[PDB]
Protein backbone atom coordinates (compact mmCIF):
# COMPACT_ATOMS: atom_id res chain seq x y z
CA UNK A 1 0.00 0.00 0.00
CA UNK A 2 0.98 3.67 -0.04
CA UNK A 3 1.39 3.38 3.73
CA UNK A 4 3.63 0.31 3.42
CA UNK A 5 6.03 2.04 1.00
CA UNK A 6 6.02 5.34 2.92
CA UNK A 7 6.67 3.50 6.19
CA UNK A 8 9.66 1.73 4.66
CA UNK A 9 11.05 4.97 3.21
CA UNK A 10 10.60 6.72 6.56
CA UNK A 11 12.61 4.02 8.29
CA UNK A 12 15.24 4.03 5.55
CA UNK A 13 15.70 7.76 6.04
CA UNK A 14 16.01 7.26 9.81
CA UNK A 15 18.81 4.73 9.39
CA UNK A 16 20.51 6.95 6.79
CA UNK A 17 20.52 9.80 9.32
CA UNK A 18 22.04 7.44 11.90
CA UNK A 19 24.82 6.46 9.48
CA UNK A 20 25.29 10.09 8.34
CA UNK A 21 24.77 9.42 4.62
CA UNK A 22 22.32 10.68 2.04
CA UNK A 23 19.44 8.22 1.54
CA UNK A 24 18.50 9.55 -1.90
CA UNK A 25 20.09 7.15 -4.39
CA UNK A 26 19.05 4.01 -2.49
CA UNK A 27 15.36 4.93 -2.22
CA UNK A 28 14.73 4.28 -5.92
CA UNK A 29 16.76 1.07 -6.05
CA UNK A 30 15.29 -0.40 -2.86
CA UNK A 31 11.67 0.53 -3.61
CA UNK A 32 11.92 -0.90 -7.11
CA UNK A 33 13.60 -4.11 -5.92
CA UNK A 34 11.06 -4.55 -3.14
CA UNK A 35 8.15 -3.95 -5.54
CA UNK A 36 9.52 -6.52 -7.99
CA UNK A 37 10.08 -9.15 -5.29
CA UNK A 38 6.56 -8.68 -3.92
CA UNK A 39 5.05 -9.00 -7.39
CA UNK A 40 6.93 -12.26 -7.96
CA UNK A 41 5.85 -13.68 -4.60
CA UNK A 42 2.25 -12.66 -5.28
CA UNK A 43 2.19 -14.18 -8.78
CA UNK A 44 3.59 -17.44 -7.39
CA UNK A 45 1.10 -17.55 -4.52
CA UNK A 46 3.85 -17.10 -1.91
CA UNK A 47 2.78 -13.73 -0.50
CA UNK A 48 0.96 -13.26 2.78
CA UNK A 49 0.69 -10.23 5.02
CA UNK A 50 3.52 -11.36 7.34
CA UNK A 51 5.72 -12.09 4.31
CA UNK A 52 5.13 -8.55 3.01
CA UNK A 53 6.09 -7.10 6.39
CA UNK A 54 9.16 -9.35 6.45
CA UNK A 55 10.24 -8.10 3.02
CA UNK A 56 10.30 -4.50 4.25
CA UNK A 57 12.41 -5.55 7.24
CA UNK A 58 14.88 -7.35 4.98
CA UNK A 59 15.02 -4.39 2.59
CA UNK A 60 15.85 -2.12 5.54
CA UNK A 61 18.57 -4.47 6.77
CA UNK A 62 20.15 -4.40 3.32
CA UNK A 63 19.80 -0.62 3.05
CA UNK A 64 21.65 -0.21 6.34
CA UNK A 65 24.48 -2.52 5.28
CA UNK A 66 24.83 -0.70 1.92
CA UNK A 67 24.58 2.78 3.41
CA UNK A 68 27.16 1.86 6.05
CA UNK A 69 29.55 0.89 3.25
CA UNK A 70 29.02 4.29 1.65
CA UNK A 71 29.65 5.96 5.03
CA UNK A 72 32.98 4.13 5.28
CA UNK A 73 33.83 5.24 1.73
CA UNK A 74 33.00 8.85 2.64
CA UNK A 75 35.51 8.73 5.51
CA UNK A 76 33.24 8.25 8.51
CA UNK A 77 34.73 6.69 11.64
CA UNK A 78 34.96 2.93 11.18
CA UNK A 79 34.21 1.86 14.76
CA UNK A 80 31.17 4.12 15.11
CA UNK A 81 29.85 3.39 11.61
CA UNK A 82 30.15 -0.36 11.95
CA UNK A 83 28.71 -0.38 15.49
CA UNK A 84 25.68 1.54 14.22
CA UNK A 85 25.39 -0.68 11.15
CA UNK A 86 25.53 -3.83 13.26
CA UNK A 87 22.92 -2.54 15.71
CA UNK A 88 20.55 -1.56 12.88
CA UNK A 89 21.15 -4.72 10.87
CA UNK A 90 20.65 -6.89 13.96
CA UNK A 91 17.38 -5.10 14.70
CA UNK A 92 16.00 -5.63 11.19
CA UNK A 93 17.17 -9.22 10.79
CA UNK A 94 15.54 -9.99 14.15
CA UNK A 95 12.33 -8.29 13.00
CA UNK A 96 12.40 -10.16 9.70
CA UNK A 97 12.86 -13.53 11.41
CA UNK A 98 10.02 -12.79 13.83
CA UNK A 99 7.69 -12.22 10.86
CA UNK A 100 9.04 -15.35 9.15
CA UNK A 101 8.39 -17.48 12.21
CA UNK A 102 4.84 -16.10 12.54
CA UNK A 103 4.17 -16.90 8.87
CA UNK A 104 5.49 -20.43 9.26
CA UNK A 105 3.83 -21.29 12.56
CA UNK A 106 0.24 -21.26 11.27
CA UNK A 107 1.10 -22.96 7.96
CA UNK A 108 3.64 -25.72 8.69
CA UNK A 109 4.23 -28.37 11.31
CA UNK A 110 6.32 -27.45 14.35
CA UNK A 111 9.08 -29.69 13.00
CA UNK A 112 9.61 -28.01 9.61
CA UNK A 113 8.44 -24.47 10.42
CA UNK A 114 11.79 -23.30 11.81
CA UNK A 115 13.74 -24.50 8.76
CA UNK A 116 11.20 -23.01 6.34
CA UNK A 117 11.27 -19.65 8.15
CA UNK A 118 15.08 -19.67 7.98
CA UNK A 119 14.99 -20.64 4.30
CA UNK A 120 12.46 -17.90 3.53
CA UNK A 121 14.74 -15.26 5.07
CA UNK A 122 17.81 -16.56 3.23
CA UNK A 123 16.02 -16.75 -0.12
CA UNK A 124 14.32 -13.39 0.32
CA UNK A 125 17.49 -11.55 1.34
CA UNK A 126 19.50 -13.06 -1.49
CA UNK A 127 16.84 -12.11 -4.04
CA UNK A 128 16.44 -8.56 -2.74
CA UNK A 129 20.19 -7.99 -2.57
CA UNK A 130 20.58 -9.15 -6.17
CA UNK A 131 17.66 -6.95 -7.24
CA UNK A 132 18.98 -3.88 -5.38
CA UNK A 133 22.45 -4.30 -6.89
CA UNK A 134 20.94 -4.60 -10.37
CA UNK A 135 19.05 -1.33 -9.88
CA UNK A 136 22.18 0.34 -8.47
Amino acid sequence: SNDYVNQMISQMTDLAKSLNVDVTELITSVTQALEALLEEYRREGRLTDQVEKMASSVALQLAAELLAQKALEEGHDKKQTTAKRNQISNSYSSEAMSHARAWAASRHSEEEAEKLAEELYKDMKESLKQRIDTEQ
